[PDB]
């Protein structure tokens, strides 16, 4: 979130989705073990639920951008202001 709320600074949060990535495969490879009742499956959903609140922040941002990425291209915002690049001047963006 600290990251994302400002520019200039991407390469510190691609290191921290990679890292992120590697521990969900980590978890991953936890569970690929699993049974229906698994103990390690319970273990991991214990986890999740004292950690809540972050898991849910998490998916908000990761909502928030796949969204943003599929309304980008979806009624008019494409073909908006189709002269040259991209030019919004962020009032219809937000208002849209």
């Amino acid at each position: 979130m600290k990251l994302s709320q400002d520019s200039s600074q991407i390469e510190l949060l691609k290191e921290l989705m990679d890292l992120q990535k590697d521990m969900v495969v980590m978890l991953l490879s936890m569970l690929e073990g699993n049974v229906v009742n698994g103990t390690i499956g319970k273990q991991m959903v214990d986890m999740l639920v004292e950690s809540s609140n972050n898991v849910e922040m998490i998916l908000k941002f990761f909502d928030m951008f796949l969204k943003l990425k599929d309304l980008t291209s979806s009624d008019t915002f494409k073909e908006y202001d189709p002269d040259g690049k991209g030019v919004i001047s962020k009032r219809d963006f937000h208002k849209a």
